[PDB]
């Protein structure tokens, strides 16, 4: 007869999938939760390519974030406002001018930053003393880049933390 | 026959678990090692919550660490004391004031910092020449935030790399 | 003789576990698969996160295709316009010297350099018209806040996991 792993039923003898197996006529396979990090493909158990989102927003015990391809920001909400720990993408990295990073339409207070040559300043941690994080929230911003003065202005919606 | 997967005792056919597999009577459920940044639920196989703190570990080649709501510090031990990488958490950041960063209760002897307007500054390495990173000893800090001008004075103790 | 279902496979060699994705069956059982590459483990204690996993995040932290990592740094770079921008972090208590003649890809001196404030260490790299690419040379200069070490190191470029 059959014990351990298997069951039967009125279809015969199978696989009884418990935590993290699927069973199906495509086989044995593992299950994967959504937003978890992981993907499952022919070629086995992987971490997909949006895992680091939530291992930024685990470090910086951030609730919200953004991404696109220029820059990504996590967001914590605290005393009246929010702080956001920002990280440039692709060669780019954020402005810290008046103007250049407005969260709900609200310019930002203070920024702190790392810099460069002559006047080159790169946003690392972005402040709004009045203004809180909350998904579908926009955020708009102005990237530079080292090689060239092209600007790149973006306008993304703040998405809960994984 | 049983082959491949299976295997047979004196009670009858089960699932044989290789690598990866627990087997109970409950049925074929994945297996996950303890401190390596995975979960299983009856949801799936995933990343949990602290797995982040293996990837800042490796990172750095950290082989202590602490973490807290308003700060998490990777410690390298080299020549003859210990230097270590800041990451503010829940909006805050790290004074980087002379008394303000302590390693078992001894001072810092150098920090690096982010910069902000005025005297604002955020720690982002801090190294001490002559005390050692070890578990069980205290990391002492004083937290603060651009929004007020509270601070918190911190305490938390380092825990090995996992 | 036999009804098989969800599963399990019959073949002339009888009854087996038929593997789906994630999943190796064996002689030895019924195992989890990793795609190797992809920043995870199995061993006989269990599914888990590999040493260079972190590798893998960084580089979809800065949408990197490129790194480069040595016991004192690591460099994650972005191909943009006619060159080259990395983004860097130390390792083993070590940071990245912003001198001017202290950071060459393929033997050439960076541009521009961004960095935090002490002393000073570079935080993003940038070469003008010089690309990242596998196997090419990344030389640089290491120094740490404890010691007077100049740590001079020549790493070659990876591809992005
Ligand atoms: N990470």
């Amino acid at each position: 007869e059959a014990s351990k792993g298997l069951q039967v039923t009125a279809s015969g003898v199978s696989v009884q999938a418990g935590d993290g197996i699927s069973v199906a006529g495509t086989g044995v396979a593992v299950k994967v939760e959504a937003s978890k990090g992981l993907q499952v493909t022919s070629n086995g158990v992987g971490l997909n390519n949006t895992a680091w989102i939530k291992m930024m927003c685990g470090l910086h015990n951030a609730t919200f974030y953004v991404s696109d391809t220029y820059v990504c920001v996590f967001f914590c909400n605290h005393s009246t406002g929010c702080t956001a720990y920002v990280y440039g993408r692709g060669g780019y990295y954020l402005s810290m001018y008046k103007g250049d990073v407005k969260l709900n339409s609200v310019d930002h207070n203070e920024i702190i930053s790392m810099v460069g040559s002559g006047s080159i300043a790169a946003a690392t941690m972005v402040s709004w003393k009045s203004t809180k994080a909350a998904a579908g929230i926009s955020f708009k911003y102005l990237g530079k880049n080292l090689i060239t003065s092209t600007s790149h202005s973006g306008s993304v919606t703040l998405v809960a933390a994984p």
